[PDB]
């Protein structure tokens, strides 16, 4: 035969991305797109097909040092622009992300696997942080504080902290980049970001659009490869004043310890193990829809995912039946195909963890209501699963599954469920469903979690502060408060001041 | 002879303190004043006389664990009181500190050595944090954020973080206790505090007055002795959610690293190396008075102390002459004696550091204008000193002296002085003197320091945020912002909400 | 000196009056600057106890001349008071707060004597009224200015907030202490001085409060108290250049005239006027909570509160059970003299108030309302009225359309949520409203939908110093209580610094 | 169709008018709901170019009936507009902002044609006026409510902020675009609808702005524009129940009447009235900064700004050097038609304005003032007046006491700082003031001391959308620009939730 023999299954999509200038195979340091110093690379694979999409550089310490130096050089000028000037440029970036949302969504699907509707939704959500902080840049207010000394006047100024090092995970290849880069740039900081080596392409496309928006070279730098070597260069640098990380708890704890030697500002978001309480007086349809959305978005691979569901005795049977019917409607497959609502797990390690959790639960008495095996598609597709008769001795109760498995734990009293929900070292998201005003407010107040969905399974938004309590993190992303993570307060005391006349 | 043979030189003062119930020889754990588990003790000595004032317990890990358990038990009830209820109790504590200020001032003099006027001033200043946060407790405002989803409503709540571990240094035996304890208690947290083993008595007296105010047992706990063992118990505890430390940079960096393993919230204030810029157009009298106060308060032993003075070429001679005349008016001695304005350095290690700094400067060309030797009183008294012709190669330029030594560095241009002032890893206080509005605002904006005194050498106040940039710290103490260090934000998303009618 | 001498009129509660007089809290003069004064012509007005008819004392009948002198004293005192630190004003205001609380039992008795409410409610009013003094003593130190990012590189932008100047305050009779402190405390905290005209019906409590202000160290002229010819005093307040802000609580008709009159000198005006509070009891209300809440929200102060429930809309499914349980609750109330323990309803303030209540009840019964409990003057006579419930009320009744200010609760049946909310919003009033529902969606919806400045949701007692109180529509302008209450007494100033330099390095 | 036909009056700047008409920005009708309309009786008023005397077009002469119809359209549109999300309103307002900026050059020319200012100032006004639209598009999403710590364990306390309702806005002629957007942008952002009456002297720019609002997707009835009988329109705005807030910028006499009239329905009112801005040049001013700043602060818009410098107090030591350098600066100004490049002074708006300027100059010269530059009508005639400086001015002169609104700068010598500050504060005006000093203590002191809503310190050009603008004393109520500007269009609501439970564990 004669004809095109593609190496991959989605060449038309990759060609369209490349024609749009959104398909990159190099990192970004200052005013250049670059390879690693020795030309080494790593493959980026499509999780639904196994195919290599492209190689990207395998960078380390030296490239990270060069990126930090570029960011440090760019900081002086960027930080001294007016807020209005930074705001205009950031809005241009926001507009370009939205203009390119359909192609950027497809790029997320290719490298990370989620359904196209979720990927395009991630562009809209991620871009919203850029818009939000473009507006908030102009609202970094200082204070004039009444002085108890007649001869003194007291001010508070808020100024950018300096060069920021940012590390982002694979589960939201765009939004985890903008949630960190947007506030940093708005405040007047510059950044060195290390996206996940599993999903770097979307970060590179976002950086290309930042350059097109007029973000000066060196304000945004993107490096990837040897995550440990890059992270150590970020921690060892004097010029890096702040480090922001989202990812695994074990890695985050090491980063936080390492940041202590230079007293860096740190914000981080780590593992969660979100409880969801369905009370007897929940609106059943609202609860089923909210739990389905909160558990199975991104095939369970979200930091705010519902991990365990406590269901009150009176509603248990009706909830379990309606929830199983809802879960049975999910469809796994390649995210570029219409009607697909579950993508593959990111890799074999993730699949093996899901299988370990399910095997442990079934060995301790859990009942498989739906699913409980690898999907017929193979690879890293796992059937959406519900485990009935779950308990506090199970691995899935104690640890974050990060997959499409919903364990149900029966409970009797409200106090019992709230105390169980609060009995862990996690503190990211939690959820509750009840129609009663007193009960709803009480549960929301009582839960020891940074976010609470009350009659809501989809809580993500750029306007509100997201982050963890206890061992789930430090600091917040989104809202006015997210910008404070990138600022230093300064108290200025003016002396030898005079009394007003007449 | 017949008659009283006191062991110390200030028995009348110690008897008056004891009669007032302010002289303690035990720690405080829950509802009991306690010894160490094995009865071991450490002496607390008067630095002006060498005499033992009293012994206090030499506690460690086990007592710290018991104090944390008491704080954890007390937290449930204290955190659930209304803000108004906590506020009333904290105001009672504030009133008792002020009522007892003269005796509490004398206790600081005995254990730490500063002049009585400075010690009574420290009570007024330290007590002011108690008042401030009693008022601010009622002003922990949450938010209602406009929701971009018509069917959702969005709230932000702010709630106490939990048990706090606090470590305080010796240079402000009262104010470093209240700066940490007051916001923690106001927010609804409970505390375990380890005062300096050099100056624990004032902390114990403050805790006695807290009990008299109606602060419930276990809300405030005070332990001391094996600082490493106590600190390790604080870091290892799950229940300790936040740790606040003021002290040496080396110890602080180890604490911050150690806190990473449980993802604790940390705020800390470390070494500073404050530059002071005297421009050619400074008001000479204002500059001399401000530099004298900012350098020599507490014999130079303040975290915000002026460490190095940059003096512009045109004013150099007139400043050096007037400043030497001002420094020559200082008088060293026992802080309980009238007219004394310089107390002894805390210990022999501090004296040896001062001597090392002076010897290094003189070996590199500095000119002793005033002082430059141990005072005739001996012990740890050091003559107030001025070193002319100082330079950036000197130990005193590069490191925190924490003593009564003022080095003068000549400079030519404004830009030169600002760049030199900003060329370190310190970032706590800085000072500038200029009569010009443009120059003054410019220098205040340019300085990379958490606090700036502009035509002011005495900047301390509870109403404004104090803390460090770069390697000088994390977080702030004082002002509305100080309370945020003890709170966790919670976003609550209400779903299935209806549109307003008509 | 012999017990038969008549210089002090003999009467009931003489022991209480003697104890108040001994405490320095029983006054028969106004306060202008550093003097307690009579009116220039020695005219007076009597203050009578509404439960007994007995004279308590007389107060001056002052007018224009005395109001001008009080304004001049306040203007003279403003210069120094406004330039004190916030901390200095805060300390003095806390001393006043502490004195009010120290004297609460005697001050409560004084409110009972002149206004009539039960002693427990009067002592509660002292605690509530004094709370504004404490709140604004703290808030004085929290008048924050701003530093705003400048879009011009060479400029820096600040916002300062400074006291407006002399304030004229006019207070009504239903809370003789709290209506004084709600206005005086924020004004003083900001650094303003005040001329206050308390109600001529209940002036004694204001004078006692002013004596305690002087004892607290509030300098003479910072607080001045005048009363008598309300129109003449009000016209002097409006005509004065130096009065920069007026604050008024009282009748809508008088408030509208004051607002119009303030226009000629462009004064800042805050006011709180008539309300006509609807209360919606939905079918899914917790019955006990609704009954208890409506009982409290309607009958406190015998219905004489600005935020009192005026009309209750009850959903068809809960109507019968609510009406029965509510009648049983109301039957427990007991009218009498507020100094007698066990009494829970005092007399209406005067005969005009009683006649308005009788007019509302007669109109309702003539249009088909059913008297479920009460509906007549109490056997005690004077201005005591039986606690009343009118079933089968409608939108054509005077009590539906106008503020009754008395112990009468009309019940209006409704079918749908939307019907009740549209009905509740169909007036020019906009002060308080109330709703009872256990459902989260319905509760938030009703609270958002109601066109009122305050909403009680599963709550009949909403008053607090920490939250902003005031009216929408024709019920008022501005707010009292909360951080926002202090802004009524401040002027914003934008300061633009030019020729500024770029930061170095 | 033949060039000799007279349907379109021939004249100067026809190319510009044709380009504006082609762009959809040249209107001869008002806007009520979904229609562009004439007055009910077809009456009109002409709009003439002040530099040429030529007719631009006519606009309707509307009155009470049309204002009532506009209010009804705004009331109908309010229900839906107020219930959109803030994000939805923000997107639409940003589309309007972008359209104003896209059309800035043509809109600038339209301002020149009807109002007369130089084209550079008119295009600058579009950028400044449009900035309010952008600012409040962003601020719409930042209308934050509060959760307040409750002193009652069983209650929770919230503060919500919701749009006030239909707004009536009245704007003057000196900034034909920015005075429209400063009022319309925050109103729309909050969720209010508007009826605006632009100045009958400069209505075209408002109509162009409203066409662009419709193109942006602002629904019909959200913005309505009426003009003609200003008294009849204003009375319809005041008489309407549905108008909940009035905002007015213009003359003090008219503003005081509107404020008085608003009292009968207890409307929220914000207004900005006459100013009489003092400018203090201290002996230690940077001479160049003061000269440049006073030049800009006095002569922008030929002195026809609300914040224009009205009187300059110059300290004895710097007087001679300032007067000499300032005269040299002023000599550079050039009067003419604003469409001619190089022109920096346009004509005064009308003959009444010119006569007031002549009255002020004649009064000053009769009382001893020295004409340093100008002091007569410009050789161009019409309403052009020579830029003038009057030396040796005093407090007995009309120009010291009253707002000149023209290109005349009077200089008053003073000796001490305290003298100048007391003099600057001795009026009933309170809008802008200015000061020039290099000293930090003196600068902060003067800024704190001045009894004015805005202070320029070493700055003669202070206008910005990011900071609060408005007057103290008789210069106004409320603020425009900054986060605070949005509060003028909101009502606070306190919601108290009762029967709440204690948190668990």
């Amino acid at each position: 035969s004669s004809g095109l023999v593609p190496r991959g299954s989605h060449m038309g999509t990759m060609v369209q991305l490349n024609e749009a200038g959104l398909f990159k195979s190099q990192g970004l340091i200052g005013d250049k797109w670059v390879d690693a110093e020795n030309g080494h690379t790593l493959p980026v694979n499509n999780p639904a097909t196994g195919e290599i999409l492209t190689s990207v550089p395998f960078m380390g310490k030296r490239e990270a040092e060069k990126a930090i130096a570029a960011a440090s050089q760019a900081f002086t000028s960027w930080s001294k622009r007016t807020a209005n000037d930074r705001s205009k440029i950031l809005r241009q970036w926001f507009n370009l992300l939205i203009k390119n949302k359909d192609d950027l969504g497809k790029l997320i699907v290719l490298e990370q696997g989620k359904p196209l509707a979720e990927a395009v939704g991630e562009i809209v959500y991620g871009a919203a942080f850029v818009e939000y902080y473009a507006e908030e840049a102009k609202r970094v207010y200082g204070d004039i504080i009444p002085s108890p000394f007649p001869e003194k006047r007291m001010l508070v100024m808020k100024q950018p902290v300096g060069v920021v090092a940012a590390i982002a995970p694979w589960n939201f290849p765009l939004a985890m980049i903008t949630r960190k880069v947007a506030p940093a740039l708005a405040a007047g900081c510059t950044v060195v970001i290390k996206p996940s080596e599993l999903t770097p392409l979307t970060a590179l496309a976002a950086a290309e659009l930042a350059l097109q928006a007029g973000i000066p070279p060196g304000v945004v730098n993107v490096v990837m490869g040897d995550a440990k070597g890059i992270g150590d260069a970020m921690l060892d640098s004097t010029e890096v004043r702040k480090i922001t990380f989202t990812g695994s708890t074990g890695v985050g704890k090491m980063l936080l310890a390492g940041a202590g030697k230079t007293v860096k500002k740190v914000s981080l978001e780590l593992g969660g193990n979100a409880p969801c309480i369905v009370f007897d007086d929940a609106n059943l349809d609202v609860a089923v829809k909210g739990v389905l959305a909160g558990k199975y978005r991104n095939s369970g691979q979200t930091c705010v995912c519902i991990n365990k569901i406590f269901v009150q005795d009176g509603i248990y049977d009706k909830f379990a039946e309606a929830f199983a019917k809802a879960v049975s409607g999910l469809r796994a497959g390649n995210g570029l195909e219409p009607g697909i609502t579950q993508g593959p797990l990111i890799n074999e390690t993730a699949l093996e963890k899901v299988e370990r959790h399910v095997q442990d639960a079934v060995s301790k008495g859990a009942k498989v209501l739906v699913g409980g095996k690898r999907h017929s598609l193979g690879r890293t597709f796992y059937e959406p699963t519900i485990l009935g008769n779950a308990s506090d001795e199970m691995l899935i109760f104690r640890e974050e599954v990060f997959g499409p498995v919903a364990p149900l734990v029966r409970f009797n009293t409200d106090e019992e469920a709230i105390k169980l929900a609060n009995n862990s070292e996690f503190g990211l998201a939690a959820y509750a469903f009840t129609e009663n005003i007193t009960r709803g407010w009480r549960v929301a107040e009582s839960l020891e979690f940074g976010m609470v969905g009350l009659n809501e399974g989809l809580i993500s938004t750029e306007v509100a502060p997201f982050g963890g309590m206890k061992q789930s993190g430090l600091g917040r992303e989104g809202s006015k408060y997210g910008l404070d993570e990138y600022l230093e307060m300064k108290y200025v005391c003016l002396g030898n001041m005079a009394q007003p006349v007449g």
